[PDB]
């Protein structure tokens, strides 16, 4: 583009002339919020000519009404602001009026001096006396997003997203509004935030792909980590009674709608609680942080985009109980084999895919067959927060078993619109079975199950020191941020989203 | 250890004989600090017989008095409480008083049912009437940290380190205030928190080695983050005007007493600040954090452990200011040769080096032996916190050059005891310069500068659209812990520090 090369000449011009060249400090006199505050209910045409003030943001508006008086429009922290520049008011000691006002473009960002008040017609204006480049703007930009070459730029140069797009900005705040609202939450039960290695030496916690990489110096291959759980749990061994984090998780996955390679996730570890008391806390925070945001629990979500069809998702407590097996068997009209890990299960389960037309796992897995059928049966019906419980034991080998359910565990998934949102569970505290489950997992593992995780000795080792019954719980906070803010693409709620290259 | 085995024992003939084995929920009637509030000032001798409570802990001591009367003491939440079992007392329907306490061991978490009150000689006590083994611990305890094989184990194990000491229970408490004091700081500034990635297609940020992993579904390489600034000012182009971002980087590097190969950062940006305006933040920051924590801003260190020397540290604003080639210069007795990058100097900081018995830099670029020189004759005179300022560029390739002195940038570090804390500058804002000094950046790379950056052309092009005039800032909240905490050794404030294998 020429624009690019002639707008480098002119700096280049603006600096071999002695005139201001990035000027490093430009001292504002108040925020441009601050400004609308004090002067925006002026009357028409007011000019305080006994106040001199400076004000910066970026250019949005050029116009022109003579050789004599030009109109920009400036932005900055979320308030627009006229200026009027009149020759009559210039400070020639800055240059001449024309040279001044020609090195500006839209999209700069520009420093002007002068009076504050209101047009005749009624705009909130400050009339300059002096006009300042402090960084040009190299690129011709368009007015809104619309004006983008694809609406994939919004990703790639967020930059752009957030310079032209307010709806953009707002999902960014109200991220920052709701994990207040969550760390305050936690923070007023006596909680400690604690933060657990994001390298380590054996992954855990999730099934997930890990990603791998090495630490030179120490001659050690290392995972990130899949979650912090394995970590955050002997904290609760060590007699820190509650305590939860806030951070990134590593997932080395496909990305879609609902999946991005990194995404903040929090976990937190209560001492003496239970499933049961963990669904309790759930609906409360969640539904507090709802009501906190909307004013009401019953909220819009748009699944097909903002124009399209709208539904309501209600956040009313308490939330529908699924058990997983009875209703994958409510699906099935008739019951699965026992026990379900058996060889006759998996034969049937395979069986029953094949009929109701489920694409198979990879590997065949109780495990993962189960999880095909409760996502074709049961998740499908999520559409109001739903809690899904009581997963077989195979398939959770860090839950303890339910102390009424032969085979199934403590366990619960939160569901909106068919997508997971929490998974908690009472946590396993018995570590010759902890050791038995971790070793079936190791075995998934070794037969392909690439989100099957290996063994870790430390973690049984921190369990043969006792850890209190406990109950443990995670959210994904992106998510929960996409229905808050009734978003169906999750790279609208990550500042700078991985995409294709 | 046959004790290990043992207890596997004791615990399959709990299991066949149906008494309770890891029972799921145990309801507590309070905490033990609660317990300690409503109990602890009553009058020696008193029992409430009319009340039943349950309590439970972390067993730390077992005294056997007689055949008839045990007393335990337990632990939760920061308190101690005792327990006095009589078989006087015993609810004979939990088994034989003798069976039932056969079972319990110290190190065991368990749970007590009885009466409220105090003993004769004034101990606060639960006099007991039933006790549970909720989890117990299969391995023989110490009673304190110095009962350990070695000390590493307080590192390699920390949940023993947080069982056994109270002093490494406050290291972690102290942590969680100063960040909230920190956050509250921004936050009432009316900075916006942010995430940006730590997975990274180009690294950049800082002199770091990165760790390096793979995108298998995108099959591209990517670097862990060494610093989220490239990402940051984005935002600031994008006029978030005021973001800051607490997390950790990732740096491929030898560790030591303070280094590790991921840490918590935090970084700010702010925009229309400079370097002046960022020290004045620093020093009421710092010095607000120190007062909060200590009642005052002369606090100890003890650099050589806790029986060794003691300094004095105090953060009394404002703070000594150090130009960097001038006291450079001055520990020299003559000036460094100009250009700071040409041969010349390259040759004489090499001969200097030679000459003070300073180990030589790999490479021997201008910037690294700059680096030396400042360590040897500058960050040695920072005890209390003082600020070196005013870098030269070819060390600075992110801060914009200094609007007094030629080669030099608007930077500054802050040192506390000779370690760095703080790195700050008026941002570089001016893409043509950025250009030309990621371009000397990816030569020095190539040369076989490990810590050197290459050259991230999609930040340029965020330059292009304008950066406002800009001030960034980073801390090190781990080793501010140490200073806060006292601590001379970076293991002591992490809860899970990395360890050779
Ligand atoms: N790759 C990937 N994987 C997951 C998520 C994401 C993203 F970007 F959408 F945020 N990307 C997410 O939110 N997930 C829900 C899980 C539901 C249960 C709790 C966990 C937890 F604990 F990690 F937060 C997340 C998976
Ligand atoms: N490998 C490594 N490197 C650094 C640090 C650490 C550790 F463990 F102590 F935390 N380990 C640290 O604290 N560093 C101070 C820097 C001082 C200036 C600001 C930066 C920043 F940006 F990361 F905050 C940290 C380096
Ligand atoms: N680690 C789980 C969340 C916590 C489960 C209960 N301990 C996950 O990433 O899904
Ligand atoms: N990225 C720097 C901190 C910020 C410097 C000012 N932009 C570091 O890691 O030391």
């Amino acid at each position: 583009s020429h624009y690019t090369d002639n707008r480098y000449k002119m700096m280049e011009c603006i600096k071999d002339a002695g005139r201001p060249f990035y000027p490093h400090k430009f001292k504002i006199s108040m925020s441009l919020p601050a400004y609308a505050l004090k002067y925006g209910n002026v009357e028409n045409g007011y000019i305080d000519k006994d106040t001199t003030l400076s004000l910066s943001g970026r250019v949005t508006s050029i116009r022109s009404s003579s050789s004599k008086l030009i109109f920009y429009d400036i932005f900055c922290e979320e308030q627009k602001v006229q200026i009027i520049a009149n020759i009559m008011e210039h400070d020639i000691s800055t240059g001449e009026f024309s040279v001044s006002h020609s090195e500006i473009r839209r999209g700069d960002v520009v420093g002007f001096t002068g009076f504050p008040g209101k047009s005749k017609r009624g705009e909130l204006s400050l009339f300059s006396k002096s006009v300042v480049l402090l960084s040009p703007c190299y690129h011709m930009l368009p007015t809104a997003i619309s004006g983008l070459k694809d609406q994939e730029v919004r990703y790639r140069q967020r930059y752009l997203d957030l310079m032209l797009n307010e709806e953009s900005r707002k999902v960014f705040k109200l991220r920052s509004r709701a994990i207040k609202y969550i760390r305050n939450y936690f923070d007023r039960l006596g909680f400690l935030e604690v933060e657990t290695p994001m390298l380590n030496m054996i992954y855990g916690g999730a099934a997930a792909r890990p990603f791998i990489t090495y630490h030179n110096e120490l001659e050690t291959q290392l995972y990130m980590r899949i979650a912090p759980e394995l970590y955050l749990k002997q904290l609760i061994v060590g007699g820190l009674d509650k305590v939860y984090e806030i951070g990134k998780n590593f997932r080395n996955e496909g990305i879609d709608l609902t999946h991005n390679p990194e995404f903040t996730a929090m976990e937190f570890y209560m001492a003496y609680a239970d499933y049961y008391d963990l669904m309790d806390l759930t609906e409360e925070l969640i539904s507090g942080l709802v009501l906190e945001i909307h004013g009401s629990l019953k909220i819009p979500y748009h699944p097909d985009g903002p124009e399209g069809k709208c539904i309501e998702i209600d956040f009313t407590t308490p939330w529908k109980r699924f058990s997983f097996v009875e209703e994958i068997e409510s699906g099935l009209g008739e019951k699965l084999k026992r026990p379900l890990d058996s060889q006759e299960n998996i034969d049937f389960m395979v069986e029953m895919c094949e009929k109701h037309e489920i694409e198979l796992p990879h590997p065949r897995t109780a495990a993962k067959l189960l999880d095909k059928l409760a996502g074709h049966f049961v998740e499908t019906k999520c559409t109001n927060p739903s809690f899904i419980i009581d997963h077989p034991q195979t398939m959770s080998p860090l839950a303890k078993w339910h102390r009424e359910k032969p085979e199934m565990t403590e366990r619960f998934e939160l569901f909106v619109l068919g997508k997971e949102l929490c998974n908690a569970y009472t946590e396993l505290n018995e570590p010759l079975q902890q050791r038995k489950f971790f070793e079936q997992q190791a075995d998934a593992k070794a037969s392909g199950d690439v989100e099957a995780c290996p063994i870790d000795e430390t973690f049984c080792l921190a369990l043969e020191h006792g850890l209190p019954p406990t109950g443990g719980w995670g959210l994904g906070i992106d998510r929960l941020i996409m229905f808050l803010a009734d978003k169906n693409n999750i790279k609208e709620v990550i500042l700078f989203p991985a995409m294709r290259n």
